């Protein structure tokens, strides 16, 4: 956009409709064009550093709940000449720099997150501070606006351009009730009560892929084992559980995946505390081969699954195993077998298998 060279990360080509920047980015760029900025500058989603190496000069913070969007945005840094140092990173639930003077807003999938980073502006805005949020016109929502409305305050819209479209808000300090970080929910069959940040995946209640993964996974493991894209940690908890001369290493591309798996075994099991590794990471980018017994993962439901499963294979130790919980329709048993060499189901629900493949 705008004279600057941007990539997807995993780079995409030139018909792929997926690209590092989108309408909304530029017309929330627009929004600036006429003013004098002030930092502190908030950027908050940012996909891929579109804003952030638009505003470089700014040195902004670029907030969010994306270690891929933080690699994506450095490496856009460098293909167009411009410093690291120049864009600080912060995690969503991390303080947010006081008195921001603008704060762009990439609107997030989940109202949830939406909710929480807005919660966390309130802390530092003031009536002077720019708000503005923008995303496809049809990912704007009534709902959206409320939270807006509820969170900071009175809303404007704008017209449509190009499928994007804006939000205007100006704060209010309006009257709010203080709500928890995190959603918690009894684990059935267990003792345990799981913890869930804003963006953490089902955060509302047990998945049911994983209810079904649970009762299928390996015991009498030892060495090191993968939770790999780990949310709110649940499958590595019960490797825990279930495999006690094994240590876990919960993995998720989400800090706050990450941070809920962490609370959850502090809070469900401190005496395994040892054994734990809590990496935030892209799948296992930069891990040693040849590293782990086992590695266990219900992948997003696709690229990503199959970059998952190559890390898989990379890192695991010969005979190491993979197993996967997968919607029953996709392909995952070939792409494993092809990856492997081998596969095997075992076990499989009216709507999800658990498959099994062997490192050789
Ligand atoms: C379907 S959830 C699985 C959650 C939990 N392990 C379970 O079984 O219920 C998939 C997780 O993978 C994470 N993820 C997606 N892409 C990733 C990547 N490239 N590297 C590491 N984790 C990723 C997502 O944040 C999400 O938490």
């Amino acid at each position: 956009m705008r004279s600057l060279t941007l990539q997807r990360f995993p780079a995409t080509d030139d018909v792929n409709p997926l690209q590092a920047w989108e309408a909304a980015d530029e017309y929330l760029l627009q929004q600036l064009d006429d003013t004098e900025i002030r930092g502190p500058v908030l950027i908050l989603n940012d996909a891929f550093g579109a804003l952030s190496c638009a505003l470089a000069e700014h040195k902004p913070y670029s907030i969010g709940d994306s270690y891929i969007s933080e690699l994506a945005t450095r490496e856009n840094l460098r293909l167009n000449g411009i410093d690291e140092s120049s864009v600080k990173f912060l995690d969503s639930t991390a303080d947010y720099p006081q008195q921001p003077g603008v704060v762009l807003i990439k609107v997030p999938k989940t109202l949830a997150l939406l909710e929480q980073q807005l919660r966390a502006l309130r802390k530092v805005v003031t009536s002077d501070t720019r708000i503005i949020a923008g995303a496809k016109a049809r990912d704007i929502h009534t709902s959206t606006l409320e939270l807006f409305e509820k969170v900071l305050g009175p809303t404007t819209t704008t017209l449509a351009w190009k499928k994007a479209r804006l939000i205007n808000c100006t704060f209010n300090e309006p009257q709010l009730a203080d709500a928890p970080q995190t959603v918690s929910w009894k684990l059935e069959g267990t003792d345990w009560t799981i913890h869930n940040h804003a963006n953490v995946f089902s955060r509302t209640g047990l998945d049911i892929g994983a209810r079904f993964f649970m009762q299928h996974l390996p015991e009498n493991l030892e060495g090191e084992i993968v939770d790999l894209g780990c949310g709110n940690g649940v499958i590595g908890l019960t490797l825990l559980d279930k495999n006690p001369q094994a240590k876990v290493v919960f993995v998720d591309e989400s800090p706050m995946a990450v941070a809920s798996s962490r609370l959850n075994v502090e809070t469900n099991m401190p005496e395994a505390l040892d054994r734990c590794e809590f990496m935030i990471n892209n799948a296992l980018s930069g891990v040693e081969p040849f590293r782990f017994n086992a590695v266990l993962c219900n992948p997003p439901f696709d690229n990503v699954a199959w970059e998952m499963f190559h890390h898989a294979r990379r890192c695991l130790k010969i005979n190491g195993e993979l197993y996967i919980v997968a919607n029953r329709h996709l392909d995952y048993f070939h792409k494993l077998k092809k990856i492997f060499g081998n596969c095997t189901t075992i076990a499989t629900n009216n709507k999800f298998v658990v498959l099994k493949a062997v490192k050789l």
